[PDB]
């Protein structure tokens, strides 16, 4: 398997628990920090970053009586800019650029208590895909499915409906919705951190997918494991791999990686690209920074970057 080592520039630190980079409809520049506490409770944090000067702004430190949240992952939305934000203590959350949020849903379509989420992945309709890969959300006891299968996943439709679509994952991470060249979606990834796999189901609409598959291999024994995802304009998933000090790159079929990318830091926990730029940023729990290379090519154009009302 080729590997590259492209140069890795610095671009914010002293982020805890530096995660879910993405960016808004201006092209602005944000991360989180769920692992912020306040006398040992969860203080999670939602920044803006300058990307000039590499200086931080916490516009969001979430909190929903009295309990704190723990971001972790984020999608900027299309008919507005807002981001959804993953939250391992609060669910599925969205924040206005002023730094107001809501929480969107405390029960899921069955009734049932919602789970803390982590990652999230807008498909070209509109539906958000996301991972819960944490227990019931606060004010239950937080509880994540590292050892125990128990890991969710919801599908948060146009119509506002949060539907658990599967469940029984040991710590559903990264996620990604994989698109026909017309734009229309088919295959959901899912990272199973854990197990060193990346998993597939074939969307056959809102909140419907069938046929769950093992669709790639993580490589490594350590502790770890498929962390952050996206895929670049020829729909190549980029995986960060954290604990290997690599960033996987898989072709659209999946497997084996085809390539790896070495990091200088043996953590990667997620990454996004600048739009419009084959620009990559990463953000890493070795030194809880926030860096950027340059990928062979542009990104896979998000949610966010299209039209609603275009012609074609
Ligand atoms: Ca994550
Ligand atoms: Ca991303």
């Amino acid at each position: 398997i080729p590997v590259i080592e492209p140069l890795f520039t610095k671009v914010t630190e002293d982020i805890p628990g530096a995660e879910g980079p993405v960016f808004d409809k201006n092209g602005d520049f944000y991360i989180v920090a769920p692992e912020v506490e306040v006398n040992g409770k969860p203080a999670g944090e939602i920044l803006r970053i300058d990307l000039k000067t590499g200086k931080k702004t916490v516009i969001c430190k979430p909190e929903v009586n009295g309990y704190g949240g723990i971001p972790a992952g984020c999608q900027c939305d299309r008919d507005a800019n807002q981001l959804f934000v993953a939250d391992m203590r609060l669910g599925l959350l969205v924040v206005q650029t002023d730094g107001t949020f809501e929480e969107i849903a405390k029960k899921d379509s069955e009734g049932r208590r919602m789970q803390g989420c982590n990652d999230c992945a807008f498909d070209y309709e509109g539906n958000l895909w996301i991972t819960a890969p944490a227990g019931e959300v606060a004010p239950a006891d937080y509880t994540r499915s590292m050892q125990e299968k128990f890991g969710s996943i919801y599908c948060f439709t146009t119509d506002g409906q949060m539907i658990q679509v599967d469940t029984a994952f040991q710590f559903p991470d990264g996620i990604a919705v994989r698109h026909m060249n017309d734009g229309r979606p088919y295959q959901l990834i899912v990272a199973e951190t854990p197990t060193k796999k990346l998993w597939s189901y074939d969307i056959k609409g809102p909140a419907k997918i069938e046929n769950k598959k093992v669709w790639g291999h993580i490589p490594g024994t350590h502790e770890g494991g498929a962390n952050g995802m996206d895929f670049d304009e020829d729909n190549n998933l980029l995986v960060a791999n954290w604990g290997s000090s690599h960033i996987e790159v898989f072709g659209p079929d999946g497997g084996q990686p085809k390539m790896r990318i070495r990091c200088p830091f043996e953590k990667p926990s997620n990454l996004h690209f600048k739009p419009q730029t084959k620009t990559i940023f990463v953000t890493e729990h070795e030194n809880n920074a926030v860096w950027k290379f340059e990928w062979q090519r542009n990104g896979k154009k998000q949610y966010c970057e299209t039209l609603k009302f275009g012609i074609f």
